[PDB]
DNA sequence: GGTGTACAAGTAGGGAATGTCGGTT
DNA sequence: AACCGACATTCCCTACTTGTACACCTGG
DNA sequence: GGTGTACAAGTAGGGAATGTCGGTT
DNA sequence: AACCGACATTCCCTACTTGTACACCTGG
DNA sequence: GGTGTACAAGTAGGGAATGTCGGTT
DNA sequence: AACCGACATTCCCTACTTGTACACCTG
């Protein structure tokens, strides 16, 4: 009956009670019958057991060699990360479905890239590297983030739809949804802030633009609801390169307020709290969320601003300095 | 030095030696020692063996009770299939991994929806419904296909850039890119084909507008190319309801040349061969596709629409008859 | 409309695990 | 009888193969 | 910033697997 | 001695838990 | 975002309708 | 008073323009 593990432990019972070799092949045929190993097969394991060897497991057995080493396929990434398996695999002389388990076999993911906003010139990274290095190095002597009110625009459709994903059996359709319309109703937020809240915002109705003209009444508003709620307030405020806020007129709306506007890059919004940080939580927080009446934008706004805590923002612009630095480190290239 | 399973073979090498059950222990601590298992077991184990079962392995084992039935998750995916794990757990009363494994453990996958291009009115739906059967009817009694002549218009940015999917270790990056531009240069493509291949496409340089006037215009220039390159052809006209296509004048144009236009349901780029197969097959091979000059452009196309086997073309045409049946069953609803 | 990845199942080798057998004591 | 060495036979485990399912793309 | 899924590791508890022991022959 | 039945003790295997990593999101 | 059709409302124009004026008995 | 033709206005009624909905195709 016994199996080569069946029969291992016999002889080693076998072993334990002085019998010989030959002799416990004996008792095997008498317990079990003929159908069991070789005399040749209990002298072995006899060998072996002499060495301290019980040892159950067969030794290592044979394997077709690897047609092509680890190193080769992983230097292979080396150079473009980005391949496809049938890509790499026409590489290697195997076929995919080879490429596909050594790349199981190795620690190796797939994973998806970034989206960047913009594709940068080898000037447009010197503007990054110097603005934060510039920036850094008035942090470093004094820090003044305390002084910062950063604000900037942002789009807000009616109906924010996101793709669905369901669970279901394989084969099977999930839960489908339909297309947000490029030319839906929306109506752009401008917001301004600094780090112990939200300062003053309008929201522009549907058709409404922002001109070097409205720019200026919005700064002055911004002024005024500064006086009473930034009792302290010189001052400090970042904004990015709008056509609007580069203004002739506008620059000179800043400086008869004495405001001093923090320099700033094109195509950073990486470096813009506003974008980084206050919006990319609304993101979130808008999916799917639907909006009937111009009025209950401007409701949920008001509330979703209220209910944030306090440090919330005061994270927001903290966390600009580690992104300077990053922003140096990267060398100009995107950092996040 | 043996184990709860070890001493079983030995047990039935006594037993199969026509020992006592008593012996066979006095012989377990005479060859291995004195950590051997009770006689009490040798007794049950050959209690057993008395019968015919040499079954090595246990029987199962108590197990901890399910805190709720497989078929009792199934009926939270019966009402909303897409919902977090989270959600899920909430309901059952059990945590998310919990959710996660029983998901493992039934059929389950995870399954991205569909973007379906608009959301459809009660009516609208009617329309689909009836303008497929019509023409399936219709398909039914004669086959009215090789006489159809169908085109659409299709913009074609510049830059065609492709989110990268990267192999590498957890933790570590995958390569980046930097997103398409809105408003890049974009020419508009308007090309009309037949079951046998394309029959005049005009590429207009990147400001140009398709009104009422132009596409006049252009469906003229369709005919004079359609009668040395079509030289047998009455013509049928297939094409979306586009404000341009659907002006006094042109249904005019349309007589005047007499062609018969084929009924079709707005919002149904689901059954134009044009977008649901040639563009279709078009955006697969524009990705990661940069154009530097207009001409190339064209002289992309030209070589494009050349290569393209005869049939490619047939089988897009060919699929109408089962797009609308499968509107027809579908009941109006989306079908892809 | 195209294409990319992984689960199936089959197959060839590289040796171990085993057997055979003539040689020793 | 007992055990051995050497060459032959059998078996086991893996790195590949082709075939195929199928998620997701793609045009709106 | 925000959140959704799955790999770790720990824990209870339900019985089997095993032990203990005085009762039979 | 041998084996048993009955009650006690140990051990094994799982369905959960909480903790945590981390892909991918989100603003541009 | 582009674009066309369908009325709904808002200006002009050739007609009217009415007004002014000369004439004669 | 009576009455005309000859022009000049005060208006309409229709008639060309705008103005203000929608409707349909792209991502
Ligand atoms: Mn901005
Ligand atoms: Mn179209």
């Amino acid at each position: 009956v016994p199996n080569k593990e069946q029969t291992r432990t016999v002889l080693i019972f076998c072993f334990h009670l002085k019998k010989t070799a030959a002799e416990s092949h004996r008792m095997l045929v008498e317990a079990f019958g003929e159908q069991v190993p070789t005399v040749k097969t209990c002298e072995r394991w006899f060998q072996r057991f002499k060495s301290g060897d019980f040892d159950v497991d067969d030794k290592e057995h044979g394997k077709p060699p690897k047609r092509y080493e680890d190193a080769e396929l992983q230097a292979l990434l080396d150079e473009d990360d980005a391949q496809t398996q049938k890509q790499l695999a026409e590489q290697l002389e195997v076929s995919q479905q080879a490429v596909s388990n050594r790349l199981r076999e190795m620690g190796k993911i797939q994973k998806v890239g970034r989206w960047v906003p913009h594709e940068l010139n080898e000037r447009q990274m010197e503007r990054r590297k110097n603005t934060c290095e510039i920036l850094l190095s008035r942090y470093k002597r004094k820090s003044f983030l305390h002084r910062i009110v950063t604000g900037d625009e942002k789009w807000i459709f009616f109906v924010n739809p996101k793709r669905k994903k369901s669970y279901v059996d394989p084969g099977q359709p999930a839960t489908s949804t339909a297309r947000p319309n490029r030319f839906g109703k929306k109506t752009m937020l401008c917001v301004w802030w600094d780090q112990s809240g939200v300062i003053y915002y309008e929201l522009l109705k549907p058709g409404e633009t922002v001109n070097a003209a409205r720019y200026q009444q919005q700064l002055i508003n911004l002024n005024r609801a500064l006086q009473r709620k930034r009792p302290e307030y010189r001052v400090i405020f970042l904004h990015d390169n709008a056509p609007s806020h580069t203004a002739r007129a506008v620059r000179d709306t800043l400086e008869t307020l004495n405001w001093e506007v923090l320099p700033h890059a094109a195509y950073s919004p990486d470096l813009a709290p506003s974008d980084y940080h206050l919006f990319a939580s609304m993101g979130h927080a808008l999916a799917e969320q639907r909006f009937d009446s111009y009025e209950s934008v401007k409701k949920w706004l008001d509330e979703w601003f209220a209910a944030k805590d306090d440090e919330f923002y005061w994270r927001g612009i903290h966390k600009l300095p580690e992104r300077w630095e990053k922003c140096v480190a990267s060398d100009g290239k995107y950092f996040e």
